[PDB]
């Protein structure tokens, strides 16, 4: 093997991240303003805008979830709080109109009780929210939820970064699979544990397992620019989950931070303050619409068939 | 596939930009001072210097177009102004002697009326000037112009970044094809839309479609140094269109900007002030002539057959 | 050959360092808290934590060796001091309980006398400590020690960076092989001599020679983060030797250095002050445990079978 | 072709520079102090140290040439001065003992008269010193000199960066071939003309043409560290010519420059002041000797057979 040892499988793949690729323009009859940006969040739930906000306590509580749903996306309420309060946040969202909302649960001791409280409060999507879903405890939770509340509630499982892990969640009954393990995020799993998977490759692999079963993939982590959203969807994802890009909006939890005359909000680090969510979402969707124009993609399903060019460090 | 998924065509190519390659020296009987730098702008129009200025409101109005033509190149007047004023700028150029001039038009509602006014004013080249030419509306405009005023006026179409798009413009009747979509320019299409094509690869692909039909390619975007001009032509382009490299000249629109004791002009950002156009063109042509000496290229047509070496990030 | 000349073996391999790769998550039943981090330092000696401190006079004297052994690893006492004092440092460690300790020796004139003094003082591991072990003098020393004191003392040989060099040490009787020649360390062998071997490739190659003979490999040099420890072991090493990561701990030789309000210690350069060794080791083992969770590795032997993804400069 | 177009030869090679490679350690019986650093400058002339100073007016006049010869290398006197003065500099060197000296000549109108004056003054090596030697005028000059003064004087030709160009100089009768065209030097041929060849690949290619005819290659340009000298020789060069590395020595032309409390000398830019030449040469040869130890190279001829590992941007 050119890189060492005698085992060609030891280095299993060349992992590409968003910055490694660009979408190629293609024949187009699509104007950006006329593109259809709707996409499946889960097998049953379609969003008007293929964006959801991260289940993080610096990103999504009730205010963010309401704003996301109104913008045509969805929020996933974080679970770093008592069960009754998360459930109360769900109720708050639901009484602000007929708005979709999700909520995270883990696989710990209180996770089942949390899930039932969220169900009672009227949640639409339960996200089984773990660092590493390729694990019997996680798969069992997904399956148990699906078999218990699956008629009324869509169940998302994550996170994964390989084809085999995605396939396991599909088999367990997941309604969507969330992709992102060491995706290049603030937790720096890559530096601390040495573990990760560049996101374009991770999405391509997960989609290879999910699309043949009609299960949408949520790209979760490492998205820095509006152009990354287009790349994630073209790699085959159906939606993108955003943390850092939304943590600086007015609707996110936390107060303004002023450093050297500039405004920031906290992210757990800090991110530039961006103003209202509606403004950020408008910019992001603007970039996505531009990509759909350039690639001749009338719908997100067409964008999922677009081609890339791989670029070098110089590019 | 080593980079993910099961489709080898998903990542269609490895895209190289100017910084990825160098021209290889070759046997030479050519002194730089003796090289012939003339080249086809379009099927019919040959320039003494293979350079044209961008149709941008911070680069080319009448003053720039006159200076470019006198230097042996050509300017393309921007279209971000009323039809009558663009036409008046064409007349201004034409009465400063027998000087070649081009002008941009779009495909919008006023585009045809604009084109006819430019024709009436005596324009030599009409540039159908769009972000993405691989589109029926753009192709129809190129064809309609060619069939209406094509005896008297050369029609350029752009921009493209693929072989198929270039082939479409050739079929529509374009007299030259302009290449540059997300080429690494100020609009940052790459960041916003996630779309682009590294320019050396884009030129190689466009030339594969254009040269067999005798249609010149204009390299448009991403040229930062005189050496990039030589690389663009060696990749097969016949001329290079320059924005950032000319936006800092005296002849470009806009006033001097003084920041921290240094002089700049606006580019839409800012670029260092460079003095007279003649000085910049002299430097650029000097670099091109040096490249022709090193590669043994007596003419631009010979330079188009030169070879590259690909270099690494370390290089 | 694409890179020049007619000899495909002139450039023998593509060398990967830690930053070039990430561990891929895999199916897991392993919780980080439950992983077994024990590993072979030598054929006979197993450590509770697979970490040893460098035989450097800014890293390991008695205080560090005692702290390392108590933390479940081991220190290797440096040899930049008189024989009697190194031996006295060994005695000091041994009387602080039943603690494992190693000590470096060279191949110079006093090296044999040094080794016998260390043996007399009760050392557990002798490390034949050279810049380049692929040399008859070094191999002879390893063999002579092994044949003289090998029943009571384990003999480590190093350093190497190739399969052939590792094989030579195995043949000479080494109980462990230490890998790291121009690994990216403070001596900058790479810059001064132009010599080196990226560590992931060097470990893969050494392990190819050592594992079939049941000889552990010690990864020595270039480890900057806790994640690098996991990568080194997954490449096949059994332990990691740390210099820069430990030189900033309280237990290392040298005084505090205050520069611009920040605290440092000397490394021979300087490194940030990190506090007690126990704290650093806790963080490092925490990262290793996380990696074992993500990869489904119940033991270090299982981690040695994990797979990598190669990443780009963008990643 | 993956990088564009339909011609696989358009991008002819992947060019590696010094920073792209490292020397691999190998079995060694060689101590650095015992290595033989002597090497052929030309077919007939062997130097004790394989280093020559650049024919540049900020590097080599008489003082530098005398110091280089005394250190066991050689200086090449620059030609940016009247013929009589260059000849007078040759005489000055020759009367400082039995010291080897070279001198540059061009191919211009005064070049032949210059060469005969240098011959009369007792020069040992004439260097036909051009930017691009693959040219009939340059080849004719090399041949004419060789046929006229070749019994008494060795004739070096340069510069080249390809196998074909090197072969042409060999055929013309060159006693050594100098390699370096856009090697990454202060003239920035790469940026201005877009022309160049990464030096490791350029040396490998030139050596492929020169070694079978017993003609030494001089690596000229891009050497920044002592380790680069070892890499250049291992790629097959017999000597290295140094500009930037020597321009900061006391013996080089020009005065001390003080900027922000630091000392520099001019290079035509500026380089840090390094003190006496003897000191710099000592460091450089020290690095070379270390490389010979690591690679088991008893002689420069053995070092020329050493192997590389290619490293990534991360390395
Ligand atoms: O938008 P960014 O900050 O790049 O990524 C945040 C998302 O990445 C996923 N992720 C994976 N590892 C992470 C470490 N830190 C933060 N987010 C992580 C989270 O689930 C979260 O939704
Ligand atoms: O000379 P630069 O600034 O690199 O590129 C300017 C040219 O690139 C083309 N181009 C393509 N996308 C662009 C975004 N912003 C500016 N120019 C762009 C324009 O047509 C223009 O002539
Ligand atoms: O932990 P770092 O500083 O990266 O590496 C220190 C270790 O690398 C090995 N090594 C190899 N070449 C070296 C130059 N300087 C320091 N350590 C080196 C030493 O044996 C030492 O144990
Ligand atoms: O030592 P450096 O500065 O890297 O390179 C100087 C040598 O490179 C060769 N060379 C080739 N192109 C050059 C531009 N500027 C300076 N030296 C160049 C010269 O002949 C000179 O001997």
């Amino acid at each position: 093997v050119p890189t060492g040892g005698d085992d060609p499988t030891k280095i299993a793949m060349l992992g590409l991240t968003f910055d490694d690729v660009l979408l190629l323009p293609a024949a187009s009859d699509v104007l950006p303003a006329n593109a259809d940006t709707s996409s499946q969040l889960t097998k049953k739930i379609r969003l008007k805008v293929p964006l959801v906000s991260s289940a993080m306590d610096t990103v999504t509580e009730a205010r963010m979830a309401i704003a996301m749903a109104r913008a045509g996306g969805m929020g996933v309420l974080h679970r770093n709080l008592p069960v009754a309060e998360q459930a109360a946040q769900v109720e708050t969202v639901k009484r602000s109109g007929g708005l979709l909302v999700g909520a995270a649960v883990g696989v710990g001791d209180d996770a089942w009780e949390r899930a039932m409280a969220l169900r009672d409060a009227g949640v639409d999507v339960l996200v089984v929210d773990t660092a590493h879903a390729h694990n019997r405890k996680v798969l069992d939770m997904v399956h148990r939820l699906k078999t218990t509340v699956g008629d009324e509630i869509e169940v998302v499982g994550g996170n994964v970064a390989t084809r085999a892990a995605a396939a396991a969640l599909v088999e367990a009954g997941a309604d969507a699979v969330k992709v992102g393990v060491g995706p290049g995020s603030i937790c720096t799993t890559r530096v601390v544990a040495g573990v990760g998977a560049p996101q374009i490759t991770a999405i391509l692999e997960a989609v290879a397992a999910c699309a043949p079963h009609g299960v949408p993939v949520i790209a979760d982590g490492g998205l820095q620019y509006s152009g990354d959203i287009a790349k994630a969807l073209a790699a085959g994802a159906s939606t993108a989950m955003l943390g850092s890009l939304l943590a600086g909006t007015a609707e996110s939890p936390g107060e303004l931070i002023l450093v050297n005359g500039k405004q920031f909000k906290s992210y757990r680090g800090r991110v530039p303050f961006r103003g209202p969510l509606s403004t950020v979402i408008h910019q992001l969707v603007g970039g996505l619409r531009a990509a759909m124009g350039y690639t001749g993609s009338a719908t997100i399903e067409e964008l999922q068939q677009a081609q890339f060019v791989q670029i070098t460090a110089a590019g």
